[PDB]
């Protein structure tokens, strides 16, 4: 039984987003649709993405380290790689395990870019693990084109290539041919001002393989991702409740469901057309939330595009497979 | 009853631990016992120490930002408070949530300090929360005295500083009387070379809160350590396996096991000198472990220094309350 996979403690503090690795605090209708593959899995034991289910570190040991120009102190470092070439991940060869699925956001002159997933890391030397100590910073990590040139988003991995920018100046830059690239696996977000941005990322930003299924609405029943408070370049210190702006990260599943639906094969749960469903049961009122067999959730919420708060959730039921025909209730 | 604390996940490839955020992969006996009360939660609902459940970020506004000389460019960035200075701190105002509890290793020349916690992060600015982008860098963090001048490592949080010091240069050093810390909360160990080192930290490095209760040897039964695979500076590239040796981190606790101590209070689970106990079933034999009422575990090892795998574990059944004068079997 799925039952198990969404229990009280994924949405009341403890359970994180399979994306930011942040404490689940909303849930985020999105009524246009999306796809997500990295870091999910589906009930058939399967996930189309290239991350196990866990936040460590980021860690490829070939691609091309740059800087431009003839003066090396205080530029922009970049790396990348071709997409399909992380020959050591069992789990895919796209991508490193843990590389952000989010379209890179170009940045030049003095900007900071509006967006990226940004995590601290460095190049290291690709003969014997050790790092290039004057390139450490916070970098902007996500799939492109064009690089390195003129790297562009793009948010499939055919025929991509996978970037990482530093967004602040380093203090020694690098060129070397062959290079490796580590970066710890939970981000922040950059911004260029102390505002807080839109929930990120953005169904446009999101980078999937081949194959990944859609989630579009199904009569008032809505997809939704997991949201939570995520850091940001441009005020580090903000955190919930910030006078600046409380900024949200989402993922599509809670890391728990996620890990479970890794561990155990739920093909047999489901029958076509149904949605695993669970009762949230809040302070005063209640919502349904259902899971489809290709791993996404959903709310009955319509067109809404407003973060439901799960501050009031006081613990969660199962009630078992239903028709996704059937209205998830909404009666907060 | 505590027995859900302890599930088959926890110990065979989902749990981490509650240093490093490592996934647990053994168990390391520490016949010599030892203290720790950073995240590390009691069957009465308490902690000593001063950090959340959780892997976030380290955050504090107001400590000195410094480096030595009239040269700023590619210098060692030096940060440091006092203990007790966390107001912002529900937990505990001993330091920032997140803060390691390891004492401070001094390094200075072209010295990377060996079995330091290291973090990724930088400095701030406290009038507005923008980081001061030319220090982000790799800094070891740890609680010492006699900053600035002569940071000597403490092991008692009373009368001590909390300090950050950049292992490696950063671009541009910053003299700022009043300056924040941001460093992300999951770590790293400093090493000098590729070679790996002993399990970090070791108990004479781990730093507790007055009051904090000593883990001791009980008959055979010994207490232990969680260890994962965590990351080297020497070697970022190294992993489980790697033939300049595997890394180990420890920690109290399985973050699984904390994050339930800290929702529930346990304390009518055990009567004086009881320990619960789990039995850890693997492919072939069979051995347990029991948690005190101040939350450590104990293996029935004896002398024994050497790290248990877990790897041929297959599941975990509860056993119930149990004298601690009975020695734990160990019959693998
Ligand atoms: C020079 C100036 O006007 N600076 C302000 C800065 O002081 C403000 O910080 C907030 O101040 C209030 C009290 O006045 C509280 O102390 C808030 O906690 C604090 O906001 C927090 O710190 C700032 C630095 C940001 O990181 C913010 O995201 C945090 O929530 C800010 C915001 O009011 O405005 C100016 O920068
Ligand atoms: C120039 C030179 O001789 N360098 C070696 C380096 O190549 C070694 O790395 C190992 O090489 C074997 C094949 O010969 C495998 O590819 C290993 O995966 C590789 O070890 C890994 O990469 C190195 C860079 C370290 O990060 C190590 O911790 C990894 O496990 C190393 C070790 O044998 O020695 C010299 O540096
Ligand atoms: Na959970
Ligand atoms: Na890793
Ligand atoms: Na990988
Ligand atoms: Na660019
Ligand atoms: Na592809
Ligand atoms: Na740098
Ligand atoms: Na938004
Ligand atoms: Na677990
Ligand atoms: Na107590
Ligand atoms: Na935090
Ligand atoms: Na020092
Ligand atoms: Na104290
Ligand atoms: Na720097
Ligand atoms: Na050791």
């Amino acid at each position: 039984s799925p039952a198990d996979l969404l229990t009280t403690p994924v949405l009341t503090g403890v359970g994180t987003d399979n994306r930011w690795n942040g404490e689940i605090v909303g849930l985020q209708p999105v009524p246009g649709g999306f796809s997500t593959c990295n870091r999910h899995w589906n009930l058939n034991g399967s996930t189309f993405g290239w991350s196990s289910p866990r936040f460590a570190a980021i860690d490829h040991d070939r691609g091309n380290a740059s800087y431009p120009g003839s003066s090396s102190s205080n530029v922009l470092e970049l790396w990348y790689a071709s997409a399909g070439s992380a020959a050591d991940n069992p789990i895919s060869q796209i991508a490193p395990d843990g590389f952000p699925d989010m379209s890179f956001v170009p940045f030049s002159g003095t900007t900071v870019p509006t967006a990226g997933w940004v995590g601290f890391g460095g190049i290291w030397n690709s003969s014997n693990g050790a790092p290039f100590v004057t390139t450490v910073q916070a970098y902007e990590l996500g799939f492109a084109t064009g690089a390195p040139s003129n790297p562009q988003p793009t948010t499939t991995t055919s025929g991509a290539q996978i970037v990482a920018k530093s967004i602040y100046g380093v203090a020694t830059g690098i060129n070397q041919a062959t290079a490796g690239l580590f970066v710890m696996a939970s981000g922040v977000i950059s911004t260029p001002n102390s505002s807080a941005i839109t929930y990120t990322p953005q169904p446009n930003r999101i980078v999937n393989a081949p194959g990944t299924p859609a989630a579009a609405p199904i009569g008032k029943n809505t997809p939704i991702m997991f949201a939570s408070v995520v850091r940001r370049t441009g005020d580090i210190n903000a955190e919930a409740g910030s006078t600046n702006g409380t900024q949200y990260g989402a993922g599509s599943q809670p890391l728990p469901v996620t890990v479970g639906l890794s561990l155990n094969n739920y093909s047999s749960a489901l029958m076509p057309g149904q949605f695993f469903v669970w009762q949230l049961n809040f302070a005063s009122g209640f919502m349904e939330l259902g899971l489809s067999v290709d791993g996404y959730f959903y709310a009955g919420t319509g067109a809404s595009a407003t973060l439901i708060d799960l501050s009031e959730l006081v613990d969660i039921r199962p009630v078992g497979p239903r028709p996704s025909t059937s209205t998830l209730v909404y009666n907060l």
